[PDB]
């Protein structure tokens, strides 16, 4: 297991435009196109993503293409975020998996009421840290796959993808 493989299960691979959980057009794996109601606000996102014009549907290198990139660039926003960065760097590799996986399906700033949560995990307490994570609406709206992440922070293993 790596963030790849925690992600392509956590957010499948489509390879046309899609709705996502809350209804907003995607693509890929987990690629977010728009929150626009529009579907050719979608396409236009999506052809200046990939760099051609795709009419809404892609390639699987395409979609893997977008995933890294996706990627790295939640990564990136971790490293940059001061209140993030600190917490980051004091996780273990599989848990900081979790902290990236949280940040790729809500951004900074969906994570930005994890303050409690945040330092809980910086104390290391992991049952308390899961306790609290749970507390929120990404829990209550998406519980199968915040079950996945909250163990993964709570054990600091792959238990709950194998
Ligand atoms: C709980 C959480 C979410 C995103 C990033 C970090 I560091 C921690
Ligand atoms: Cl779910």
């Amino acid at each position: 297991m790596n963030i790849f493989e925690m992600l392509r299960i956590d957010e499948g691979l489509r390879l046309k435009i899609y709705k996502d959980t809350e209804g907003y057009y995607t693509i890929g794996i987990g690629h977010l196109l728009t929150k626009s109601p529009s579907l050719n606000a979608a396409k236009s996102e999506l052809d200046k993503a990939i760099g051609r014009n795709c009419n809404g549907v892609i390639t699987k290198d395409e979609a893997e293409k977008l995933f890294n990139q996706d990627v790295d660039a939640a990564v990136r926003g971790i490293l940059r975020n001061a209140k993030l960065k600190p917490v980051y760097d004091s996780l273990d590799a599989v848990r900081r998996c979790a902290a990236i996986n949280m940040v790729f399906q809500m951004g900074e700033t969906g994570v930005a009421g994890f303050t409690n949560s945040l330092r809980m995990l910086q104390q290391k307490r992991w049952d308390e840290a899961a306790v609290n994570l749970a507390k929120s609406r990404w829990y209550n709206q998406t519980p199968n796959r915040a079950k996945r992440v909250i163990t993964t922070f709570r054990t600091g293993t792959w238990d709950a993808y194998k």
